[PDB]
């Protein structure tokens, strides 16, 4: 037959049993229990577009000898009370680090790097560490899910897509619930339906651009 | 040569041009002080719901209509009203404001339809789109005839662009022009193919991070 692609996504959908999903989580309690910061993976990364480069130096080589000229800017105070804590060795409170701003300059958490030099403190600020820094979670749990979600499907999950992909999981939206499907049950509804997918790839992307000129070699 | 890697031919290609046997030359630096870059992007032509809430662009509109009637809309505020009780604004004003409405468009533009007598000495004021069509060979043809990737990538200040039927080469402040057949043929001599930045295989049909399509 003749429906409409958005028809036939529509019709795609109202195939699903919410019922007999996998498992499903709420959206309230993934904000509540993960901060956006802690999810996407380039908060792993130098901040290098966040702080001024020069600023992102200092402070490296201030916490590499605990010496030398101090980064004053208000933008990098809290990484500086940071970087001047570890060095002296004062303590720094959960209460810290809840409205600290979670990421560190060069790539990480302030949580994350506490550890590393107090590993007694490890358990206690796991709340506090990006999903990537925390112990590799057993499969079927929700930061299991989370931790082998690339970009493309966190941000889907952020923004509260409708659905997304990841892996071999269907996710889809319906009010405050996220229900998961498997690929069986996703491919099966996309052919009753009448509708081919593809996830979102760089493979489109060209990465020899220079302006609006995508180069390309030809013997 | 097939040795050559794929960066090495890009730069094969930029050498084979003939700096003084360009069409035309345009400095950066007086482009830039010529045309603000809010001037040329596209988008600037439409409405900033991106920039400011809906429901204060839609009281902008309503107040603009009948003259009578926040902090994030004191500057336009204030040439509403300005529009509205008469008061004929000043060039230093518009070289000093935001230039762009947030309907859209630009303020140097709106102020000239209702008087149209000021409107040859607010044209550095306004948008490119909302000029008159400059003849062929002029910098304002050329860049009233940038698509938004072209617009970019002159703003960005990039090594090389293409515009219509013209290749923008970068060798430091100064943009030189070629024509279509020389862009091709260094092209060919460097062992290299080219296209343009396309939409063409933008997926429009996503739901998150899945693009749907009709099964064939
Ligand atoms: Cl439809
Ligand atoms: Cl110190
Ligand atoms: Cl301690
Ligand atoms: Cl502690
Ligand atoms: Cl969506
Ligand atoms: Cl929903
Ligand atoms: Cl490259
Ligand atoms: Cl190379
Ligand atoms: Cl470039
Ligand atoms: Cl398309
Ligand atoms: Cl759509």
């Amino acid at each position: 037959n003749a429906d409409s692609l958005p028809e036939r996504i529509d019709l795609f959908v109202s195939l699903f049993d919410y019922n007999s999903a996998t498992t499903s989580y709420d959206i309230r309690s993934i904000q509540t229990d993960f901060p956006t910061r802690l999810l996407t993976p380039d908060s792993m990364l130098p901040q290098t577009s966040e702080y001024p480069l020069k600023d992102i130096q200092l402070l490296y080589k201030l916490a590499q000898s605990c010496t030398g000229k101090l980064p004053l800017s208000p933008l990098i105070t809290e990484p500086l009370v940071f970087t001047r804590s570890l060095c002296k060795g004062s303590s720094l409170s959960p209460r810290w680090f809840a409205r600290s701003g979670l990421i560190h300059p060069g790539g990480g958490t302030y949580a994350f790097r506490y550890a590393e030099k107090y590993p007694a403190q490890f358990a206690n600020l796991l709340p506090y560490m990006h999903i990537q820094e925390r112990p590799n979670a057993a499969e079927g749990t929700l930061l299991y899910h989370l931790q082998n979600m690339g970009e493309d499907a966190i941000n889907a999950l952020v923004s509260g897509a409708s659905m997304f992909g990841s892996g071999s999981d269907l996710w889809l939206r319906k009010g405050d619930i996220y229900y998961l499907f498997n690929e069986e049950t996703w491919l099966t509804n996309a052919n009753k339906a009448g509708l081919s997918y593809s996830l979102l790839s760089a493979d489109n992307t060209c990465f020899i651009q220079r302006g609006n000129i995508c180069w390309d070699v030809e013997d």
